[PDB]
């Protein structure tokens, strides 16, 4: 590793994400393998999520990834703002198509179709599937492995109430969801928001997001979305349900979708890493210990305390490796699992095995604690907590001490300047956030908007401005410059 | 259910996969909705194949779908014969691409460029690598849910190794992988055999497959593939390892390939599905015990009841029995015993009044529909004993009906009499491919297509016996019948 992450970021990132064998590029511009030491993060978070959903009542299906050209103009608003980020197929070989078909950007006008017919009676609500599947979005900005990507693994979840109120509940239900795979899996902070009528996913009611902050770059990051689509996509499709008391009477349904992509792991290797590579939560690591002997007569004595330790973590199930392997140093080994980002190498010498005591390196601080072997169990148990929340103390107080208040232009403009997020008053229009977005590059890029928090940093003072001097604020609004 | 088996198949097999909430069809002919009925036995074959890989040393990973033009004809074999069914990405939005690029129809192109770059060493052998997808092959011939479809979800292996030996012993080991994952958890056998030279992976070595056999049709179906590969791929994208004893030389890497899709759940429907509807094998079924409360006057009773089945749902789990308490106040019982029936529950478990006062419960198998009336004491034994029961009566019956229709003919005269008997035959075959054309030819006057070239033939060829044809010498038995 030969770049630094404080000085050119994206070099230092192309680097870790490599050398720790999480990705390979692909001769497709924008698509990049999902190598097996980035797969298992995604099977951590994949495997939280799903047993959470599925308390909820949501089951697992798979749609079709094919759209057809008929389906698309059907909803007008879903398909303007979403024409020119759609991949099409138009021949098989060297036969041309009947029509040309269109590869999924999102899943709503494929399975609302089936959603419609599924939907007769009362009884048949609430429907709330999910399906975890790539999905293809083309489009013009600079590709980057997980953050931005042409194609991605994700998940999305659809589901059709009888009732506004209990479709609103799942928005934020499942929004938190979203910001515990980020705080309690990946030891990120994230701010809960609304997004802006210019941001928010089209044809939909609402959308709500996570936003988290990356303060190598100074730039935020979109997390995942939960959006409340209302009846707008019902009554395009005709998702209607009889009443359960009225006779003949029907109404539409309201619906939601909601969804979690890969750019989890872009954003838990900008937070995390440092200039020895990658470092792995313990929560989502896919080897949390790794054994390495040391000072490689008794050579079978100290292999066979490695396997000691090795099956003793997997009693308490932890994810343990043993590198026993004769072909490369231990120093090499050393290097090697810290790129990759193993939390705690323990490490077994022929003078520590003869004591009955091992040495736990953390990744995080690089701290040597030397351990008893009656302790191997508790003690370990205990720093790989710790270092899950050490990784989210110091993220946080990355994000305490880069998002401030500003109620002025330039002052917001001042701040953002210094590689930060800010949230100020703003009226909410479309036109004005243009403008914001012209002057924060005028006076690089300029900034959009990120989020109109739930709970911000102050609340709004009586009759207060908005920073364009000419409409009265609505809200603050975190503002800042996006990956 | 409409239609009936014997009579109308293809409309029999329509409503069993819609009416059992498994498949809802698309706009687009050859593309299908997975509803999580199904996909729970997609989820049921995926944790124990994983598992089962995970032993061998094989990991999880995802590559992209997209393929390019260059990476797709580096090996020509290859690329000549999935040309016709790649589905090729033209334009972005409105905007033409200057270049096309593909949807993969398989992973070899995508990944091996990549084992290039990874492999420089022998420590970097074996490569054993796995990813859960979906592929999109454009047939088109007329389209079937699970059994040919255009999109479909699999897994698919790529192994690369520095001898041939262990490349060889990995092609049995999936392969008899796919063999448990028919036998012992869907209940079908299968026939374990190698692919002729016109039906084998092009650009592969060899081709071994397992081949079911579905009685209501006379058809046999490819039911999983695991191809040697040798050097032919290693040597179009230089998979080269250096020699570990002796400088400066190196070698290509030996490769294998292997994959099994959703057509299991296909043959599944096939073989096991009656006229009341799907039939689940205990050991993939989604929800083995289904609790339906039937009796519905006294409410203070009726508290009793509800109370009872929850009785019943909590000590079935105990033996991690997967049951479901199908506890709605909004649907009839007898809606209820026809709902779950068509969605194949091996065991239907009714709670009555009269049944809670005698100390009793009734308990009725899918398969055969025995009512069975048992007691609250070996609910739990019995259960568990009728689970297993299910499991060994399908795979017996679906054993008997292949070893009915899976005769030997030494003869073009036994070969196409037995063939209008809706059955499958094992032939002696020259293996050419101009005469496998010529059998498909003159079987039609509907052609017979080679299945596989079974490793355990029921006869044994020995010297002297000329095949089908005459005018080669016959090399093995190969099975023969109509295919889909
Ligand atoms: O694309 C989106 O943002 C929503 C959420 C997942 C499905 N559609
Ligand atoms: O398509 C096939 O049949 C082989 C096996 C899985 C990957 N390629
Ligand atoms: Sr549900
Ligand atoms: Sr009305
Ligand atoms: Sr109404
Ligand atoms: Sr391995
Ligand atoms: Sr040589
Ligand atoms: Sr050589
Ligand atoms: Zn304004
Ligand atoms: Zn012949």
């Amino acid at each position: 590793l030969e770049a630094k992450k404080e000085e050119n970021l994206a070099d230092w990132y192309s680097q870790v994400i490599t050398k720790s064998e999480m990705i390979e590029y692909h001769d497709i511009s924008g698509c990049y393998i999902l190598r097996p030491w980035a797969y298992a993060i995604w099977e951590a978070i994949k495997d939280f999520f799903d047993a959470e959903i599925k308390k909820l009542g949501v089951e697992n299906c798979y749609f079709p990834m094919f759209v057809s050209q008929s389906a698309l103009e059907k909803e007008k608003t879903h398909v303007a703002d979403f024409a020119p980020e759609v991949a099409w197929v138009t021949r098989s070989g060297k036969t041309e198509l009947a029509e040309p078909i269109a590869i999924r950007p999102t899943s709503e006008t494929v399975m609302y179709p089936a959603y419609a017919k599924w939907v007769q009676s009362h009884r048949d609500l609430p429907i709330k599937l999910n399906q975890w599947c790539n999905v293809v979005r083309w489009e013009f900005k600079h590709p980057q492995p997980f953050l931005r990507t042409r194609e991605f693994l994700w998940q999305e979840g659809h589901s059709a109430f009888a009732t506004m109120e209990e479709a609103a509940e799942e928005v934020l239900q499942i929004l938190d969801l979203y910001a515990q795979v980020y705080e309690e899996l990946l030891a990120i902070p994230v701010v809960k928001g609304r997004k802006t009528e210019k941001e928010k996913f089209a044809g939909g009611d609402y959308t709500t997001t996570i936003e988290a902050f990356i303060s190598a770059s100074g730039r935020a990051i979109q997390g995942g979305t939960s959006h409340h689509l209302g009846q707008n996509f019902s009554k395009m499709f005709e998702i209607v349900f009889e009443d359960p008391k009225i006779p003949g009477e029907k109404q539409f349904a309201y619906q939601n979708s909601w969804g979690l992509t890969t750019r989890t792991i872009g954003v838990m290797t900008m937070v995390h890493g440092d200039n020895m590579g990658l470092v792995l939560p313990p929560r989502v690591a896919c080897v949390q210990v790794v054994i390495i002997p040391c000072g490689i007569e008794d050579k079978e004595a100290l292999i066979a305390k490695c396997n000691d330790y090795r099956r003793r973590l997997l009693s308490v199930n932890i994810r343990v490796r043993a590198d026993l392997r004769d072909n490369y140093s231990p120093g090499w080994k050393f290097n090697h699992w810290e790129l990759k980002g193993v939390p705690i190498r323990l490490e077994v010498g022929p003078r520590d095995m003869k004591s009955c005591q091992f040495v736990a390196v953390r990744r995080d601080t690089g701290e040597k604690l030397t351990v008893a072997e009656n302790e191997a169990e508790t003690k370990l148990q205990a720093i790989l907590e710790d270092i899950q929340v050490t990784l989210f103390t110091r993220a946080s107080e990355d994000l305490k001490t880069h998002m401030v208040v500003a109620n002025t232009m330039e002052d917001f403009q001042k701040i953002l300047d210094s590689g930060k997020i800010v949230q100020i008053p703003f009226c909410g229009e479309i036109d004005c956030e243009d403008w914001i977005k012209k002057t924060t590059a005028r006076d690089s890029m300029g900034a959009k908007s990120l989020c109109i928090p739930f709970k911000p940093l102050c609340e709004l003072q009586p009759g207060a401005k908005c920073v364009c001097g000419k409409n009265p604020a609505k809200y603050y609004t975190l503002f800042g410059r996006s990956y």
